[PDB]
Order: structure tokens, then sequence, then C-alpha cells
DNA sequence: TTAATTTATAAAATT
DNA sequence: AAATTTTATAAATTA
């Protein structure tokens, strides 16, 4: 603007200069989009502008401040700019990261939880394989997502969304209230994918598994005004704080690793956050960018495969059906490697697995090559009847 | 050492 | 009809 040049006067020559170039680039690329103030600095261009730039992406900083200072330096409300700052900041947290060290605790312990024989375990929890699967879910959750646990509870799986976008090659389960998050499959590791876990834990929660535990039914998806994405002993709510507080140093004992219950009953900040926002399309999928998404939940977008065996229900409100469906996808999709692997899992228990053609299907093809899940293997403490 | 936050123990209430 | 989440309560670890 033309009253705003005087106001770099007022700064060190050098880091008014900076400033002078940063915008330049800025809006030198700004002329690159459809479109006379102070709509040209929103957070959805800015954010666009550092990560589509590894020039900048690389050293987003300078950049930053510049924007910070352009902002308050125009007419914009404090609490406003300051949440611009917020987002910002967690930007550079984002792309900054690297998962590369987090990562093995996520593994040591997924693959563990799905093994179905835990002889060093004598602890009274995880009877089943349904407790195992339970607690996974909630880790593999946070792990992924990174929410407080509180909010865990407070996400009823009505107000979750799939999403199923072919056109781009998307598909995920989406929460647009109050926290704000969003999950993909992992079709390279299902074992430390959240919505196969999600999956496999739901089909024994739902259906359950004949003559050994109830399935709850698929009738109570609408008498229900509240499904928790985890039950305790009541149906209609999530499992109490200090219950998983037992569960969580149990497992980690077992594996071995060092435990925090800060890092899992609460948001950890030395770690990635997704934004806040008071369906998709190319480049973001409820509110978000889309490379908050593959970072996060770390496996690149892929379109939702295709299966034709179907283990959920097809007959549902619409409203649940889509999720679902894509719930069976990941499960029809990554079950015979499960099987594979662990083979005396509760799941394959059920007469309905043990048809002809379910057992035809378990059978053949292999969604990928055993060599690749060695690595993974290697990481658990009891060897199972199969050695590999 | 306190505060407060994590765990370990004792009736109890569902499932 | 048994057992383990839940209440509840007290002990104890961390800063």
């Amino acid at each position: 603007m033309s009253k705003l040049d005087s106001l770099l006067k007022e700064l060190p020559t050098r880091t008014a200069h900076l400033y002078r170039s940063i915008w330049h680039k800025y809006t030198e690329w700004l002329k690159t989009m459809p479109d006379d103030l102070k709509l040209f600095l929103s957070q959805k261009y800015i954010v666009k502008y550092i990560a589509s730039h590894d020039d900048i992406a690389k050293d987003p900083l300078p950049t930053c401040d510049a924007m910070i200072w352009f902002s308050r330096a125009l007419d914009i409300e404090n609490n406003d700019v300051l949440v611009l700052q917020q987002r910002l900041y967690g930007l550079v947290k984002l792309l900054e990261f690297d998962y590369s060290n987090v990562i093995a605790i996520l593994q040591k312990i997924s693959i563990n939880l799905w093994n179905p024989s835990t002889d060093s375990l004598q602890s009274k929890h995880f009877k089943t394989c349904q407790d195992k699967l339970k607690l996974l879910l909630d880790f593999q959750w946070k792990f992924n997502t990174n929410v407080s646990f509180e909010d865990r509870t407070t996400v009823s799986l009505k107000d979750l969304q799939c999403i199923l976008d072919d056109e781009n090659g998307k598909c995920g389960l989406a929460h647009s209230s109050k926290p704000n998050f969003v999950l993909v499959p992992n079709f390279q590791s299902p074992f430390t994918c959240p919505i196969f876990t999600m999956a496999v834990y739901y089909y024994l929660r739902f259906h359950g598994v004949k003559k050994y535990y109830k399935g709850d039914g698929y009738q109570i998806l609408s008498q229900l005004e509240h499904i928790p994405i985890i039950r305790g002993k009541s149906l209609d709510q999530y499992p109490r704080e200090l219950t998983l507080g037992n569960w969580y140093p149990t497992i980690f004992k077992y594996c071995q690793l060092p435990y925090t219950k800060k890092h899992w009953f609460q948001v950890n900040q030395e770690w990635p956050q997704f934004p806040d926002f008071s369906e998709s399309d190319s480049e973001n999928t409820i509110g978000i960018p889309d490379f908050y998404i593959e970072k996060m939940n770390r496996t690149k977008l892929q379109p939702c495969p295709q299966v034709h065996v179907h283990l959920f229900p097809t007959d549902l409100p619409p409203d649940i059906q889509a999720v679902f469906d894509l719930l069976n996808s990941v499960l029809v999709t990554s079950l015979p490697l499960l099987y594979r692997v662990f083979p005396t899992h509760d799941i394959f228990l059920d007469p309905s697995l043990k048809t002809p053609q379910n057992i035809a299907f378990l059978t053949g093809t292999l969604p990928l090559d055993i060599e690749s899940q060695e690595h993974l293997l290697a990481q658990l403490i009891d060897k199972t009847g199969t050695v590999s």
C-alpha cells in the first residue's frame, strides 16, 4: 500500500529489507491465484505459499515473522494476529518434525497388541483380543491425531464423516467438530494402521463372535444418542480415565518401553497438531491442507480400494453406512495378511469367516509379500507357532 | 516441602 | 454367578 512504505522506515534497515523482499516474493506469487488489503493475508494463502516452496519450507521462520509483522503492522485484531502466529508456529513444528524417532514405539507396540497369544502377560486385563484392540486403537489414535484424552471421549462416532473422493484419490475418517482431525488408512503397514485396527475391533464389537462373544448388535446405532469410539462397561460411554491409565503401563512394561502418562492423556507439544477451525477438494480435506494429513498419518493419500466381499452390513442408516464401507474395504483388504501372521486371532473363530469362500479369499493372493513385514515381526517378545 | 499429578488399594455395581 | 470397570480413597512420586 502507498501508506505502507513509511512504516518500514521505522525498522532496522536490514530487517526492513528482508521484509521488502519476502513481500515481493509473496505478492508476485499471489499474482498466480484468482484473488483489496487485509484479505491478502489469510492463513490459507500464507500456509499454501510456505509449504509449496521448498526454498521457504526449509526455512519458514523469517517469513512467518515478516507476515505477523505486516499483519499487525496493518489493521488486524490483536487476538486475531496472535491466532495467526499460533497457526504458523504449528506449521513449522509440523514441517521440521522427524517422526523417524518416535515411530518404533508405535511399531514395537502395535504388533505385540495384535499378537493373539501373549504368554509373558500374566496381567488381569487383556484376556481377549478385543481388550488388546481397544487399547491399541486408543493408542494408534492418539499417536496419529495427537489429541487430548478428555476430547477423545467427547467424540460421538455419529459425528464422524467418511471421506471418499476418487476424483483426487482420497479416503479417510474426518471430524470437523470440537476436536479437529483426519484419519487415513495405511495400506503399507496395516498393523500400525488405526483404521484397520478399528475395523477388526468393530467387527468384534458389533458382529461379535458366534458362540464366544456377544456382538452388541448393529441395531443400537439408532436407539443410542452417543456412540463412543471405544466402549467401557456401559454401551454408551468411553472407558474411564484411570482404567486406561492402568491398561497403558501394563503394555509398555511388557514391551519394555518407558511410559509417561502425560504423553498419551494430554496433548504432547513437542509433537505436531491439527489447527482449529470455527467433504473435500484437491488440496484440502475437511478444513485441512493435505500435507498435514499425510504427515501426521505418515502415509501417502490413496483412493479407497473396491472389495467384493462384505463382512460389515450393507443395510444401514445412510449416515454411518459410508463409514462402515470404508471399514469394510480396509478390513477385507488387509485380512488375508493378518490371517497369514496370526491365524489364531479371535476374528477367525467366527463361523462366518469359516465359509468355503471366506476361507477361499483368506488363502488367495496376499495383499503384499510376506518379506515386507519381517522387521515389524522382529519386534514382539512372544514368538508364535509360526516363526519367520 | 508443598502442591499437584501418577499409582496403588478396597468396597461396589454392571456386564 | 463370576469378575472387572467403576467409584472411592489413600499412598507416593515428581518439579
